[PDB]
């Protein structure tokens, strides 16, 4: 029954996958595809069964409850909240969630800002008049926060851009477990050398809290929580900002409209999300029981993607779904997510965005992309939007 193999479909598909999805939909909600790596998963499709699966309990993250075995270095790093069901997720959260409300987080807009106007300073200063926005805010921005916030020291943060490389396409399947171990490697080291030295960085507070009782945060869930924490708050944040800006860039009349009134920042960073959100498919979940979804069964174990860009493009929650329009009512759109999983980052994802986007249509007169549309390229990764580069010029 895998009617779909996900390796066989090209360039074509990384840049459009929608009509794909959207053809499975108009069979049903659930779909045996294969992955590139050959790997055999349930692919959910549709708003209301997407919505509805993000959040069932059935849909296990646990896994324990998983018949596909983890690798050595995937199983050193899944004590994670991301991979865990309650009560294991309720305490694992709990740890972080103070840090991350919006009140806290508004707390770092003075760094943002000051962050944004120097990356973005650095931009305007090129001796042509053109940049790659991948190179020159979206990548630098969410991995200098997200690093300042962990106490990831300056000299670290290249291997990060590697890593995360590895992980959204890699060489071969083996890299990738390459990067996992090495990423494993340097968080372990980073975590003993805050030992005794009084940062005040939330990962020095993590470690704290797990060397004075293990039952509160064990040394395994210690590394799962830093890493969780770094690889979630990165290539997502880089591929929200690039994807809205492509989104604005590709769309001159939003990017007229945004600019002319800027009281619409918030709706259009939340259509940025609806429209072309860094998450393609949900992370990974695995039903503890056999669940029939209108007739189609899928058994305890298997592997289920919820695919959020199918469910962003259902005419019925989204009309006219295919259109760009910073206007249009988003309410309910599941880029970060629905359920107990839902995006602990939410209000740190949109304040970046929000800053960089401003940032960007105030500070460069005649904004606009420097190849067309469908020329970028992108990255053919089902679970992931991102691109390549991002061509730019004012
Ligand atoms: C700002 C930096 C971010 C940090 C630190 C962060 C952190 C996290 C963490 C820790 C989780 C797991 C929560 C749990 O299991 O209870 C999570 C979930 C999630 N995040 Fe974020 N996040 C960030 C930004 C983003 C962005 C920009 C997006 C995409 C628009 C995003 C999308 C998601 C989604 C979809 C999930 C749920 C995955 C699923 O249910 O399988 N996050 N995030
Ligand atoms: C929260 C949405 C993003 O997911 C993540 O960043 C989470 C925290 C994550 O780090 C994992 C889900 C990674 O996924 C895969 O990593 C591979 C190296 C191993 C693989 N295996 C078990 C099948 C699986 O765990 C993440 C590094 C994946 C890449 C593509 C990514 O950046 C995804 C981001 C969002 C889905």
């Amino acid at each position: 029954p895998p009617v779909l193999d996900l390796g066989a479909l090209g360039q074509d598909f990384a840049a459009d996958p929608y009509p794909t999805y959207a053809r499975l939909r108009a069979e049903g909600p659930a779909h045996r595809v294969r992955t590139p790596e050959g790997d055999e998963v349930w692919l959910v499709v549709g708003y209301d069964r997407a919505r509805a699966v993000l959040a069932d309990p059935r849909f296990s993250k646990d896994w324990r409850n998983s018949t596909t075995p983890l690798t050595e270095a995937e199983a050193a790093l899944n004590h994670n909240m991301l991979e865990s069901d309650p009560p294991r997720h309720t305490r694992l959260r709990k740890l972080v969630a103070r840090e991350f409300t919006m009140r806290r987080v508004e707390l770092l807009r003075p760094r943002v800002q000051e962050i944004v106007d120097g990356l973005v300073d650095a931009m305007l200063a090129a001796p042509d008049g053109r940049a790659d926005l991948m190179e020159s805010l979206a990548w630098p921005l969410p991995i200098t926060v997200i690093s300042e916030l962990l106490g990831v020291p300056e000299p670290d943060r290249a291997a990060f851009r590697v890593w995360t490389d590895a992980f959204v396409f890699p060489d071969d399947p083996a890299q990738a477990q390459t990067a996992m171990a090495e990423m494993s490697g340097y968080l372990s080291r980073l975590i003993d050398s805050k030992r005794g030295q009084d940062g005040e960085d939330l990962l020095s507070a993590l470690v704290r809290t797990s060397d004075e009782d293990g039952s509160r945060l064990t040394s395994e869930e210690l590394l799962g929580m830093a890493f969780i924490l770094l690889v979630a708050g990165h290539e997502t944040t880089v591929n929200l900002i690039a994807n809205g800006m492509y989104a604005l860039l590709s769309h001159p009349d939003q990017l007229a409209a945004l600019r002319a009134d800027m009281t619409l920042l918030d709706g259009a960073v939340e259509e940025m999300l609806r429209y072309e959100g860094p998450v393609e498919s949900a992370t990974y979940r695995f039903p503890v029981e056999p669940v029939d979804l209108d007739g189609t069964v899928i058994p305890a174990g298997d592997t289920v993607l919820v695919v959020l860009a199918d469910a962003h493009r259902t005419p019925e929650r989204f009309p006219d779904p295919h259109r760009f329009d910073i206007r249009r009512d988003t309410a309910g759109h599941l880029a970060f997510g629905h359920g107990i999983h839902f995006c602990i980052g939410a209000p740190l994802a949109r304040l970046e965005a929000r800053i960089a986007v401003r940032a960007l249509l105030e500070r460069c007169p005649d904004l606009a992309l420097d190849v067309s549309p469908g020329e970028l390229v992108w990255y053919p990764n089902p679970m992931i939007r991102g691109l390549k580069a991002l061509p730019i010029r004012w």
